[PDB]
């Protein structure tokens, strides 16, 4: 139950370690305590900040013996001012520094969104975006090994199917946003029918993020579920999205709540309580509110997400 398996092969262990948000100064110890609890799997970003810092925690990791590097899934991301053909690789090469590793797991791009190499985000500097080139790009990457898996992010059914259609490795992954106040059927079935594997991003809804509006683990049913089961809100979102074979990716820099993220393995979700996921309501919690403009290529939300329900 504890890893899914990509159209590479390769096995994604089915809980990563977010790190969104872990500032430098406590993410480091935060990797370091999810290893040694049993995570497998790191998700991380350049734009998040604190590769170094995660570099560093997974040097330790390695040198104490916790784990070897192919015990470990490693995901970093592509960001939009990267788009350009000849800066993909360049910008992979970046995060390989800063984590100090040889390859990544997976290597995503962010968005369906590009901006000027080296420029704020500012309607001034979004470029239309060319997927196909920076994907090209992308497949080279993966062929050189340097990114053993490469996969997209916040693509819609319509723009994986649109990617799919022109790749020659197709993505591995969609890392979406996911959990039980946006269930995605949509792309979830879309996925499972093109052999795409579905990583769930901010899967206790990022209750943290007070921008994101998010109010998960408060849901009447999610509470009544946890209740029935002797579980926390936290454990029954994240088995949600295990049961319909999706990774998670909660994000903890406390070491209890690090270890109850992973303890979501050796127990279920009964089929009458999943019935009763149908009753929360459904709203998506990052919209893209700044890429969607008048000067962007999404002129509306629906352009942005393909009108995903
Ligand atoms: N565009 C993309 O591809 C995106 C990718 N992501 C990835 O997904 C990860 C997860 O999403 P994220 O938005 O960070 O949010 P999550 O849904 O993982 O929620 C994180 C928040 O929940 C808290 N929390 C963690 N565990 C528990 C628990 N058991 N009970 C109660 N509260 C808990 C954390 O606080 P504390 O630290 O104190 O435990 C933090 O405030 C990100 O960190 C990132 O790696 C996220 C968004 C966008």
């Amino acid at each position: 139950a504890r890893h899914f398996v990509l159209n590479t092969g390769a096995k994604i262990p089915s809980v990563g370690l977010g790190t969104w948000q872990s500032d430098p100064g406590v993410v480091g110890d935060a990797v370091y305590t999810a290893v040694k609890a049993g995570y497998r799997h790191i998700d991380c970003a350049k734009v998040y900040g604190n590769e170094k810092e995660i570099g560093l925690a997974l040097k330790k990791l390695f040198e104490e013996g916790v784990v070897k590097r192919e015990d470990l899934f490693i995901t970093s991301k592509l960001w939009n001012d990267r788009h350009a053909p000849e800066d993909v690789p360049e910008a992979l090469n970046e995060s390989l520094t800063d984590l100090q590793l040889d390859y990544l797991d997976l290597y995503l791009i962010h968005w369906p969104f590009r901006v000027k190499k080296g420029t704020n985000t500012s309607p001034e500097n979004f470029i239309t975006p060319d997927i196909p080139a920076t994907w090209g790009a992308m497949e080279k990457c993966y062929d050189a090994g340097k990114a053993r898996a490469i996969g997209v992010s916040n693509f819609s059914s319509k723009k994986l199917g649109d990617l799919l259609a022109v790749a020659r490795v197709h993505p591995a992954v969609d890392q979406v946003e996911c959990h039980p106040g946006w269930q995605q059927t949509k792309l979830h079935n879309f996925c499972q029918s093109t052999g795409v594997h579905l990583t769930a991003y901010s899967p206790l809804g990022s209750p943290g993020t007070t921008w994101m509006n998010g109010n998960v683990l408060k849901e009447p049913v999610i509470i009544s579920i946890a209740e029935k089961l002797g579980k926390t809100p936290a454990q029954v979102a994240l088995r949600w999205n295990i049961q319909m074979g999706h990774s998670v990716l909660p994000k903890s820099t406390n070491e209890e709540r690090i270890k109850q993220n992973l303890d979501v393995y050796d127990w279920s979700i009964p089929d009458d309580l999943l019935a009763k996921f149908s009753e929360i309501k459904q709203a998506r919690l990052l919209r893209g509110n700044d890429i969607v403009n008048p000067q962007s290529v999404y002129k509306t939300h629906e352009e942005l997400w393909d009108g995903e329900l």
